[PDB]
């Protein structure tokens, strides 16, 4: 019986993570709108060359 792993009890650091998969990244993409992506997911929209196209989750 072991308790206490998860939470957001007390500790001194920032991080964000995806929001399609909403998995834990070090440095996620952090595109034009703001959004966090991976590239498991930013790729799956930015297969092709369509730079100008408004973000997908918004
Ligand atoms: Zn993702
Ligand atoms: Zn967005």
């Amino acid at each position: 019986g072991s308790s206490g792993s998860s939470g957001a009890l007390e500790n001194l650091q920032v991080e964000a993570s995806c929001s399609v998969c909403l998995e834990y990244l070090k440095e996620p993409v952090i595109i034009e709108c703001g959004h966090n992506f991976c590239k498991a997911c930013i790729t799956r929209w930015w297969e092709d060359l369509e730079r100008d196209f408004p973000c997908p989750v918004c």
